[PDB]
């Protein structure tokens, strides 16, 4: 609103599909998209990539 809302990885993840983004533990990420479900659209924050993660790998930094 002022800021990005960030979130934090809690484990690495390897992409393996089309439009999948691989990250470590510890990346933040700007969400962009939500409406799937249990796969976000995200922005890294670290490598600046952009794709589809597991909800279930993130969590809301101020937390």
């Amino acid at each position: 609103s002022t800021g990005v809302t960030l979130f934090v990885a809690l484990y690495d993840y390897e992409a393996w599909t089309e439009d999948d983004l691989s990250f470590h533990k510890g990346e933040k990420f700007q969400i962009l998209n939500s409406s799937e479900g249990d796969w976000w659209e995200a922005r890294s924050l670290t490598t600046g990539e952009t794709g589809y993660i597991p909800s279930n790998y993130v969590a809301p930094v101020d937390s």
